[PDB]
């Protein structure tokens, strides 16, 4: 089996519109901040660029790689992808990078889109020594905690040295929203502690 | 399993056909949850808002026996009929910020809650006073009259503190959602709408 | 026949890319702009940004069905229909369609399409801040069908439709037919000239 | 009838294949009619213009016997091969303002006239003087060299409401070898001589 | 065989979503930027808007055809071909492709793709109004193919607009190979250093 056969077999068994679950699909999400482009302390809005490292398992994709490549890049339109959204986004995610994921032969998927997006978050203290804490909430838009679970995994490693801002700290913790409109939806709450240089 | 449910939904779903049951109007429920007010122009009477547009209706063609299978799935809206709702006083296209998936329940109930950013022409006078501005947003079927689609509010009366970001430079005083009817001189029939009154002011 | 059968039959006989001429008469298209809002006016650059309902009607007899025991009207996505290739000659932006792209088809073949459009125009903005106002002329016609294939006809002060929250008020809208020969082509192209007389409140 | 002509065009039309006949280049004619000059920045040397790009070529794969049938139809350009023309000094994507339909004549001649709004990098110096600015716009095939596509050139529709007036438009042909490739690429250079109507 | 037959056969054998590696060798992708314009420079935000032709070449032997009796090159829409998933790591906008998305395929399988791209970057704009100028570094490589699947290898002002407010002093292109914390394998990039200043 070569890469074409692996992609062909992924298309036979992949159901892009069907969650590949008695138990939730465990989605891992971790943000690497690349840039903070604009901050508005009057409107409490920030424009950021981040790599959204997203992993999950889909065992329907698995193949025997004893005599064949054990990983391929696949367009995400061929795969089920978690319907993750930033709950406090005030613009559409601008995906800056090719929309390809890596599929490993055991069914593990890795997707790392570079996203530019505007958020509503607390920008107070951005001009002080201890900085602002901007919380970004990412979770399934339409799958509750029994269908999708979300778990978090240096902070400045890929952060642009040319930003007007610097990162003091990033903490990623698991949370839960119930709204009366819609059971409980799990999210990762990413606390970006940043200040002006 | 979920694949069978999605497959069967695609066999019977007709995305371009209103799913009327015995020639009754399709009863669409619409309720806006304001999340943010981004820009307000008192000179041009224009507001830019983000809201969750909670939308429900029934399509019994979708129904399935869930006695031994999941009773709900997430389905891309391109696989479903969706009501052709428009904001009659919008001055921009609805920007949908979220994945375009609806929940289908096994009895045929559909729930769709897109997060939308949209600009409106509405009354911004009083925004910098204690009693605030009242911006009315009119949402209804663009092309289905009252005998094909009926539109009802969920919650009539609310202050939306459940949903509205306290990081906005605006605060919400009151949201009232009431049913209305427009007849235009284009057409003899009436189009039903929900009129959402957003009472808000600058902090 | 139910609504699904009507849509199915419309897709069998509808030819979206073929002008539905009957016995090589032109397709009679009716066009009427109902101004909803005037959003930006620049007296220096002579540019206006407006929102209008472009009320468009025509007949396509290929669509007709027997409605004696069935609904006599349906909403159809415009991608399933032939639609006239109308363009605003003096537009300086693409038409931004704000509304769902569905038309109503009546069982005799009459089609009604009313998109809400936001669009920028190059037109005469002089006098906008005076009592008699500006007169901004918008020219709409078929882009590629001459007068033997498409005829365009108008169907007012527009107080029914125009937002009282605009900074502008409408004094008058007049819609008049024209027929122009262009240097590319020997045939005449029909247009409606819409004269929007408006001023600052 | 028109439906049969469109049906036959869809049988033989290859939108992704240049319709060269034997070894011969497809002869593309391009001529710009300027409609508006909207924004001019003399500091950045950038202009925003609206023009009707009159484009003609032959595709004999489309040709049909019109002795008993209409000799012309409007066809969506997605059903046709269209030359891959690009403005080399454009700094924005062409905004096509008009329905994307071409006229096909029964002998295979195609006429396509999109109304385009586009921003260019060009010489705006002199715009506020009597002699005006000369903005050169360079258009040619992006991926077909001179043996596959040849390009030849050929105020009437200019808006009276522009802040600018047109003094002169000249179109000349050029043929350039670029360091990517051993073959020559043809372009038309359109020289728009224009000036501000006001004082400064 | 005519051009229609060549396109038809390319569609039979082309797998647009499958990297055309031969026997576990990386696909050798060649990338070289020709700068056309520097449009907007913000010295406060360290952001620049540039236009460049991204000259991109690789081999895909699945596309090869016998050209003894037929043209040996055609223009093909890139949606019919595998194209390397190149990304500019320090871009802060999507690439705006200004040109028709057609590549040239030679009968031996060589592909040439030269999109004209307008894109905004986060890079060092300090010194732009001085004699030695700013150095804006643009980092391009495969987003999802590591060094064993894709390798990337590299006259500056030749196509640069004389009407820009900026002039180019120097362009250097160097190869790099980076391991990122997601993944055990190395990703290749070209780092393009654009040294420019205000006229
Ligand atoms: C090199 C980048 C990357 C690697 C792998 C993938 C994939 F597996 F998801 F396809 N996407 C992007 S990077 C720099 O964004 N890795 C990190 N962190
Ligand atoms: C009337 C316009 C027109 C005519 C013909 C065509 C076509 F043949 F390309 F379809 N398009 C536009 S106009 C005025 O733009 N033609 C000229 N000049
Ligand atoms: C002439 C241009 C060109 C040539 C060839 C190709 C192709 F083969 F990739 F399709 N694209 C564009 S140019 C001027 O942009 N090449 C260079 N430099
Ligand atoms: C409000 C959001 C949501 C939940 C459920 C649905 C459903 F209709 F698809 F079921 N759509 C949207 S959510 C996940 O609670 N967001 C937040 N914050
Ligand atoms: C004008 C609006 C409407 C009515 C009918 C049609 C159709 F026939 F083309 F389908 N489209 C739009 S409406 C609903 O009256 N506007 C509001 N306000």
């Amino acid at each position: 089996a070569d890469r074409a056969d692996i992609l062909y077999n992924i298309r036979q068994t992949s159901r892009p519109d069907v969650i590949p679950t008695d138990r939730p699909v465990a989605v891992s999400v971790s943000l690497k901040f690349i840039n903070i482009l604009e901050v508005n302390e009057i409107t409490n809005e920030v424009d950021v660029v981040f790599w959204q490292r997203t992993t999950w398992s889909d065992r329907t994709l698995a193949w025997d790689s004893s005599h064949s490549p054990d990983q391929v890049s696949v367009p995400i339109s061929s795969l089920w992808v978690p319907d993750l959204a930033a709950y406090n986004a005030i613009s559409k995610p601008e995906v800056l990078t090719p929309q390809l994921a890596r599929v490993v032969s055991d069914g593990e998927v890795l997707y790392v889109p570079s996203i530019r997006q505007r958020f509503s978050c607390d920008v107070s203290g951005v001009d002080t020594e201890s900085g602002a804490t901007c919380r970004i909430k990412i979770g399934s838009w339409t799958h509750h905690s029994r269908e999708i679970s979300v778990d978090p995994t240096d902070d400045s490693e890929y952060f642009s040295q040319y930003s007007r801002f610097e990162i003091l700290d990033v903490t990623q913790k698991k949370n839960s929203v119930t709204y009366s409109c819609c059971e409980a939806y799990e999210d990762v709450e990413v606390s970006l502690n940043f200040r002006k240089k």
